[PDB]
C-alpha cells in the first residue's frame, strides 16, 4: 500500500482551483506544445478545419514535492484530471460547440513536481484560405492557444526548450508542413493583457480529385466552344451546338457551386475561367446568329475567320495565363 | 499557503443558489456587456445566424467582503462557477438544443465584491432577413438576452458603463457592424415584468459568391433570349434554341430552389427575373410557333421586329430597376 | 442571514423523491399551461415540427411551507430544481433522443405552496400533416403532453384556472394559430388510467417559395405543351420540342423529389399535375410520330384541331379544379 | 410522514451494484415486453430504422420486503432509477452512441416487489431490408435484446406471462405488423451462455410516393422508347430523340441513385427496369444508326416492323412478371 | 447478505487512480483482443470506418482477492467501472468526438483476479482506401489500441494466450475477413517507450450498388460513342447526336463527382473512364466537324473507316485491361 500512502499524503487539503504558485505574487512558467498527427476534413463551407493532434503541457508545482530515496522511487504518479489542478488553455477560434477531449482523463507527475500531461484531441479551427489559386492553391492554417479565464497575472504561457518537432506529414489528399510556433502578447482591454501561442500548418492540395474532375471538363467544352465557327450556319445544329454547350456549361457552373463553398473571397480561378468561357458562348452564338440572319453574296467566310482567330489568341493566352499558376 | 485559507474562511456557509445581497427586498444592478468576436455562418434556410463571442458581467457580492491591506494584497482571485452563485441570464432565441458553454469554467473575483466573468460561446440566434434585396441585402440581426427565471424584482440587467464599443470587425464572407445595445422593459405578463437587452449586428454580404454564382448566367441568357427571334422560323431551329433555353432555365431554378431557403418573405429579385425570362422564353415561343404555323406574304417582318424592340425596352428596364439596388 | 437560515430550516429531509403530499391517498392538481412562442421548422421528411417555448407547471406542497410574517415577508424564492421535488411530465411524441430542457435549473416559489416553475424549451413533435392540399394546406399540428412513469393516482395534470392565453404568433413563412388546451382520458392500459393534455396549432403555408417554384413552372409547361399541336409534322422540330419537354419535366419531376418529403399520405395535386403533363408529352408524340409515319391525304388537320380542343378544355377544367383548393 | 419513514428505512443498506437476490446461487426472474407505439423513419443507406416505444419488466426484489399493514396502506411508492439496482438489457444493435432513454428515472414499487420499470426510448436500430421487392415488399426485421454485462448465472430474460399483444400499429407512410416476441438461449462458448429475446416487425411499405416518383417516369420512357422506330430514318430527328431518351434516361439513373442506397443486395426491380429500358434505347438507336447508314431501296420497314414486335412482345412480358408479384 | 459483507471488505481503501500491482516496479500484463461483430459503413469522403464491435480485456488485481471455499463459492461478482481502476486503451484514430462506451458500466471479477470486462461499441475508425481498383477493389484498413497516458513502465498490452478468432463476418454489402492482430512498439519519444495492438480487416466491396450505377452506363455510351461515326455529316444530326453525348456525359460526371469521395488519392479507373470517352467524343467532334466543313470527291468514308477501326480496338484493348484484374 504505497501508493495509496502517497495519495493520501498529497491530497492533504489540495483543492482543485486554488492557483498551484509558493508566491502569490509570482506567476508560473507554463510551456506548451502543440503537435499535429493527420489532417481529416477541411470544409471551406464554414472555413472549418478539423485535425487530430496532442498538446504538451508542462509546469512545476510547488505543493507537489517528495524524496524518492525513502519513499522507494516511484518517481511517475498517474492521478486523474480531476483530482488535480489543470490549466484553462484553450483554443481561441474552436469551431466545435463543446470543448471536447479525447482520453484527457489522466497526468503523470513527477517527484521533483514536473508534469508531462499530455491531452489529445481532434481540433476542429478556423482559418482563412486563399481560393484564387485553387485547386493549385497553398493556403495557410493557424493555430492559436491560449488562455481566457486568467491573465498573465497568473501563468506564463511558453514554448518548449527543445524544438525538435519539424515534421512533414504528407496524405494522400493533404500535405500538412509544420511551422515553428511563436509567442504573441494578445491584448483583451487596455488595462489587462493576456498571451497566446501561435503556430502554422502548410495545407498543400495534393488531391488530385478537385483538378482532374473539374478543369478537364471545362477544358474540353472550351475546346468543343473554339471549333463552333467551322460549322456552316447553313448546317441547322449550329444554333443547337451551341445551346448544347449552353446546357452543358450551366451544368458544369451548377456542380461548382454545389462544391465551390458559399463563404468566398476572392473569385476562383476555375469559376472565372467557366463564365468566361460562357461569355465565350454568349458572343459566339451572338455572331452565329447575325451571320444566319444576314444570310437570309455572303461574305461571312472573313468574318468567322478573324472570329476564329481572335478565339484562338484570346483561349491560347488565357489558358497560359492560368497553368502558369500550376 | 494564503490562498488556501481565503477559500476556507470565505466558503463557509456559501450557497449556490441564495440571491447575493445585503437586503432581501434590496434587487442587485447586475451589469452586461456582450461582444461578437468573429461571424461564422448565416443559413436563411432555417435563419440562423451562428458568431462567437463573449459575455461580461456584473455584480457586487455582498458576501464576498474583504480587505488587502490585511490579507497580503491579491485583490485577484479565480473561483470556478460551480462554487460561486452565477447569473441566469442566457439568450431568448438560441438554435442549439442546449444553452452550451466554452471555457466557462472560472470567473474572477476582487475584494470589494467585483467580478468580471467572461464566458465565451458560438451563439447561434435567430433574426428576420430581408431577402426582397437578395443578393445585395444588409439584413439586420439582433442578438437579445435577458432572465427567464427570475424578474426584475431580483436583478437589475444593466449595461456597461464603458459604451464606446464601436468595433469593425470584417469578415472574408459578411462584414459585421456593431450597434451599441440598449434595455427594453419586456412584459411576461401583467402581474410581472422582466428586462431584456438587446443589440443589433449589421450583416453586409461581401461574398462575390451570390453574384457570379446566379446573375450573370441568368442576365447573359436573358440577353440570349432577348436576341432569339432574329432567326427565321424556316431555320427548323427556333424552338430548339428556345426549349434549349427551357432546360438551362429550369437548371437554374433548380440550383437556386436548392440554394435559396424554404422560409420566404418576399420573393427574391433574383427569384423574380428568373422567373421573368422564364415566362420570355414561354412568350417567343408563342409567338415563334404562331408565325412558323402562319408561314407554312413575308408579314413577319414588322411583327418580330415590334417584338425585339418592346422585348428590348422591357428588358432595359427590368436590368435597370434590379441595378437601382446596387 | 435571514434566507441562508429559511433554506437551512426548509430544507432538512426534502428528498427529491417523495410525493408532495399530506395524505398518501391523495393527489396534487398538478397544472400545466403549454405556450409557443416562435416556430423553427416543419420537415415533412419525418412528419416533425420544432418549435419553441414555455410551459407553466403548478402544484402545491404541504411539507414545504412557512410563514413570511415574522420572517420580514419575502415570500419569492428561487429554487433550483435539483434540489425540489420535479414532475416527470414529458411530451408523448418528441424527436430529440433526450428531452432536453433549456434555462430550467430554477424555480420560482412562494409561500403557499404555488410554484412558478416556468422551463422553457424548443420542443420537437409529431404530427400528422396533410399533403393533399399541398401548398396551399393547413396541417393542423398536435402537443400532448403527460406523466408515463406515475398515473392520476399520483398527480392530476389540469389546466390553468386562466385560459386568455389566445395569441396569434404569425411568422414571415408560416402563420400560427393557437388553440386551447383540452384534458383527455389516456388508458396506459386495461388496468390503468392516465391523463393527456392537448393544444392544437393550426399551420397556415404562408411561403411564397413553394409556389413560385413549383406551381409556375409546372403550370407554363404544361402551357407550352398545349402549344405543340401547331408545329407541322414535317418541320423535323416537333419532336425536337416534344423531347425538349420531356427533358424538362424529367428535371422538373427530379427536383421536386429531392424536395418533397417521402414520407407521405395522399398524393399531392402538384404531382399529379407533373403525371398529368407527361402523359401529355406521351400522348401528343404518339399522335405526332403517327402523323409523321402517314405523311412520310393530309387529314390531320381534323385530327390536332381536336386534339388541341380536347387537351386545351381539359386542361382549363383541372386547373380551375385545383384552383379551387386555393 | 410515512412515506419518509419508507424511504429511509428501505434503503439503509442498499448499495446500487449487488444482485438483488437472497440465495447467491440463485438467480432473479426478469421479464420483458416490448412494444412500439410508432415508427420514425426507416434510412435503407445504412439500414436504421428508427421506431419509437417502450419497455416493460419485471423482476422481485428480495430488499424491498414490508407490509403495508402496519404503514397505513401505501403499496405504491415511487424510488428514481439512480438509487436502485437495474437490470442491463439493451438492444443488440442499437445505433445511437450511448443507450439513451427517455423519462427513464422513475419507476413503481410495491410490499411484493414487482416494479414496472417502464422506460421509453426512440430505439435505432439495424435490420435488414430486402430492396428486391421493392415497392411490393414484405421485409421482415427485428428488435433483439439481451444482457452483454453478465449471465444467465445471474438473469432470467423471460417474457410476459399475459402476451396479449395482438396490436397492429397503422400509419400513413408504413405499416407495422407486430410477431410474438421469443426467447433463444445464446451460447458463446462452454464456459460463457447468453440469451436473447426477439420481436419480430412486418414493414408494409404503403408509401405512394415511390411509385409516382419512379416507376411512372420510367413505364411513360419506355413507352415511347417502345414506340419510337416508326420515326423515318429520313427525318433526321430519330437521333436527337434517341439521344433525348438517352438524357431522360441517364437523369433517371442519377435520381435512383441519388435516392435508392448504396447498401444493396439484390438489385432493384425497378433499378433493374430502367437499366433495361436504356439498353433498349442503346440497342434501337444501334439499329436506327445502321439503317440511316445503309440508306444513303427501303428495306427498312420489315426490319423496324419485325423490331417494333420483338421489342413490345419482351416489354410486355417483362412489365407482367414485374407486376406478377401482387 | 455475504455480497454486501465481500463489498464492504474489498472495496475498503480501493481508490481509482492507483496502479493494481503489489510490486510498484512491476508492470502488470494486460491482454486485449478486439472484435467486429458487424461493419455498419465506410465513407471514404472522410475516410471512416463504422463497425459495430467489442472489446476483451484481462489483467489480474492485486486488491481483488478472495477465497470462495469460505465464502459459499460465489467466485464471480459484477461490480461496475465506475468505482475499480480501469484501463485507459483508446483507439489511436477514432472519429467520433468522444471516445463512447455502450453498456460498458458493468464488469464481472473472479476470485483469483481475472476480469472479464466486456466493453462494446461502435468504434468509427480511419481507414486508408486504395482506390485504384474503385470499385473491384480489396482496400483493407486497420484498427490500433493503445496507452495514451501510461507507458510501458505501468502496463503491458498483450494479447490473449489463444488467437482462434478466424472467423468470416460476411454482409450483404461488404465482406469483412478478420486480420490476426499483431503486437507493434509505438514511440512516444526516444527516451519513453509506448505499445500498440494491432488488427487489421480485408474489405471485400461486395456490393452491386456501384458496378450497376455507373460502369454499365459508361460502358454502353462508349460503345454507342463507338458505333456513331457511322453516320453522314451531311445529315443534320451528327453534331447534334455528339453534343447529346456531351450533356449525357457531364451529367454522368456530375452524379459520379457527387458520389465518388472528393479526398482521393490516385484516379479510380471509373473516373478516367469516362473523362477518356470525353477526350473520345471531342476527338470525334474535330473530326466529324472537319467532314462537314471539308464536304463543302467525299473522302471522308475512308477518314472515319480508319477512325472507327482505331477506336473501337484501343476502346477494346483498355475494356480488356481493366476487366482482366476482376
Ligand atoms: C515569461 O513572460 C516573459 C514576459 O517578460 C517572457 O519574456 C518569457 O517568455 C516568459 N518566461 C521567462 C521568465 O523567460
Ligand atoms: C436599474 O438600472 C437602471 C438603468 O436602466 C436604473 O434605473 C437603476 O440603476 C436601476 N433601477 C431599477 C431598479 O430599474
Ligand atoms: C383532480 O382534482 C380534481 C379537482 O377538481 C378532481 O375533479 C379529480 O378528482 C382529480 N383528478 C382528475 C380525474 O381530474
Ligand atoms: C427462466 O429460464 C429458465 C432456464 O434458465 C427457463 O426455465 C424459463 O425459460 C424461465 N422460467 C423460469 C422461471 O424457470
Amino acid at each position: 500500500a504505497d501508493e495509496k500512502r502517497l495519495l493520501k499524503c498529497i491530497l492533504h487539503d489540495y483543492d482543485t482551483a486554488i492557483r498551484p504558485v509558493q508566491n502569490v505574487s509570482d506567476v508560473v512558467n507554463v510551456a506548451l506544445e502543440v503537435t499535429v498527427v493527420k489532417v481529416i476534413d477541411l470544409d471551406e463551407k464554414e472555413h472549418v478545419l478539423t485535425t487530430n493532434g496532442w498538446i504538451y503541457h508542462e509546469w512545476n508545482d510547488f505543493q507537489l514535492k517528495w524524496n524518492p530515496s525513502d519513499y522507494s522511487g516511484l518517481k511517475k504518479i498517474r492521478i486523474p484530471v480531476d483530482r488535480i489542478w489543470t490549466p484553462d488553455i484553450v483554443l481561441f477560434n474552436n469551431a466545435d460547440e463543446s470543448y471536447r477531449y479525447v482520453v484527457d482523463k489522466l497526468a503523470v507527475v513527477y517527484y521533483t513536481g514536473k508534469v508531462m500531461w499530455v491531452p489529445h484531441a481532434r481540433l476542429r479551427s478556423f482559418c482563412v484560405l486563399d481560393l484564387s489559386r485553387f485547386p493549385f492553391d497553398s493556403q495557410m492554417c493557424t493555430l492559436v492557444f491560449g488562455s481566457w479565464t486568467h491573465d498573465v497575472s497568473s501563468v506564463n504561457v511558453t514554448l518548449r526548450n527543445q524544438s525538435k518537432v519539424q515534421y512533414m506529414i504528407d496524405g494522400k489528399e493533404w500535405q500538412v508542413t509544420s511551422v515553428q510556433p511563436k509567442r504573441y502578447q494578445w491584448t483583451y482591454n487596455s488595462n489587462e493583457n493576456y498571451a497566446g501561442i501561435i503556430t502554422g500548418i502548410k495545407l498543400k492540395r495534393t488531391s488530385i480529385y478537385y483538378q482532374y474532375v473539374f478543369i478537364m471538363p471545362t477544358v474540353l467544352l472550351a475546346f468543343l466552344t473554339l471549333l463552333m465557327p467551322f460549322i456552316p450556319p447553313l448546317g441547322k445544329e449550329r444554333i443547337t451546338y451551341g445551346i448544347g454547350l449552353v446546357l452543358g456549361c450551366t451544368l458544369l457552373l451548377m456542380m461548382l457551386s454545389d462544391r465551390m463553398p458559399t463563404e468566398l473571397g476572392n473569385v476562383p480561378v476555375v469559376a472565372a475561367y467557366l463564365a468566361y468561357v460562357f461569355v465565350m458562348v454568349a458572343i459566339n452564338l451572338l455572331f452565329a446568329i447575325m451571320a444566319i440572319n444576314m444570310s437570309m453574296q455572303q461574305l461571312t467566310r472573313v468574318i468567322d475567320r478573324l472570329l476564329f482567330g481572335s478565339f484562338l489568341v484570346l483561349t491560347v493566352v488565357i489558358t497560359i495565363s492560368m497553368y502558369a499558376h500550376y
